């Protein structure tokens, strides 16, 4: 078995490694990266996403959220408190601020100790799930709204042909701002490019020991585990290296850079923050090994998790006897 002890694998592919998206993903695959929940992937030199990013400060940022923690240090719930609207050139301005900025650090290890012991002290304005992407048009490798359709992989590989639209999101991150711990909707694989500016940590669980990150958080937070029975899929919880390292948690640590793409595997837990003001895009995605992680996903149906058009088709197919049950918590 490759990769046994799912360490996170770093790609380094050449540019004619780079014209096959899916054959590429299956090649890592081949290696054991999925074994890890997340892997890195290193472009080659002469690849890139766009010619600049001169031009970015007019995309607007309709819904800002501010990420206001709960708990203690290492063991914190978030709430997003919705802000009014600003461009990006506004919320750079506010993320370079004295208020929000990175403070002073050594390196990216200083920085991590300061983000787990400060973070709940302060509250970061984050700009999320905006659909577009800045990937040229002209960009035909791994160009992030040119990927095939969930809806066509599960077409060619059950023949069903359902509803629903794939497409990209855009983030806007400062210091502080967070992911809490969670995997994609419908087990999906992600895809997340790191456009431009400061970096992003990222933690994560591997596949294979997701249920022991569950059984920690129930523990961890139990209303909300009493509340629902995939509470996670809220997005809320943060729990901090020392505290999985506590409580016996696998788990692999890497820090993103721009132009780094990530990959997150089905099923692999993550959670994150951003180094600084940055913009990252990201999507979901399916190959044939995927379905039988989107037969099995959990399902939030108390109502909270409230989710994408698209998901209906994928738990109405894949999942029929939940179905109605879910669709009560989405109507
Ligand atoms: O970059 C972010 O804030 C969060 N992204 C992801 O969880 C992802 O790409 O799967
Ligand atoms: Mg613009
Ligand atoms: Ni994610
Ligand atoms: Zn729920």
């Amino acid at each position: 078995a490759q990769n046994p002890n799912c360490n996170i694998m770093i790609f380094h592919p050449t540019k004619e490694e780079f014209n096959d998206f899916d054959k590429y993903i299956a090649y890592m695959e081949s290696q054991g990266a999925h074994r890890a929940g997340l892997a890195k992937i290193i472009p080659p030199k002469e690849w890139k996403a766009r010619e600049t990013y001169d031009n970015i400060s007019e995309i607007l940022i309709a819904t800002p959220l501010q990420q206001v923690a709960s708990g203690r240090a290492g063991v914190f719930t978030q709430y997003h408190k919705k802000k009014k609207a600003m461009t990006v050139g506004e919320y750079r301005h506010l993320a370079n601020s004295k208020k929000y900025q990175t403070p002073p650090h050594q390196n990216f290890e200083d920085l991590e100790r300061k983000y787990w012991k400060n973070r709940i002290y302060n509250s970061p304005i984050y700009g999320a799930d905006i659909s577009g992407s800045l990937f040229d048009e002209n960009t035909k490798q791994w160009n992030l709204g040119h990927l095939g359709t969930i809806q066509d992989l599960l077409e060619k590989e059950c023949g069903v042909v359902i509803e629903g639209v794939n497409t990209p999101y855009l983030y806007f991150g400062m210091w502080k701002t967070t992911f809490a711990w969670h995997t994609e909707d419908m087990d999906l694989y992600s895809i997340n490019y790191l456009h431009l500016g400061e970096p992003k940590t990222w933690y994560v669980v591997p596949p294979e020991h997701g249920q022991r990150l569950e059984r920690l958080a129930r523990e961890l937070f139990p209303g909300s585990s009493r509340g629902c029975g995939a509470f996670l899929r809220h997005k809320v919880a943060l729990i901090s290296p020392t505290v999985l390292k506590e409580n016996g948690i696998p788990f692999n640590r890497i820090t993103q850079e721009a132009g780094e793409f990530m990959v997150t595997f089905p099923y692999g837990y993550h959670a994150g923050f951003n180094h600084g003001f940055n913009c990252a895009e990201a999507i979901n995605f399916a190959t044939p090994r995927w379905i039988d992680y989107g037969k099995m996903a959990s399902q939030c149906s108390c109502g909270e998790a409230r989710v994408t058009f698209s998901m209906d088709a994928f738990v109405r197919i894949l999942q029929p006897e939940r179905y109605d049950l879910w669709k009560r918590g989405q109507d």
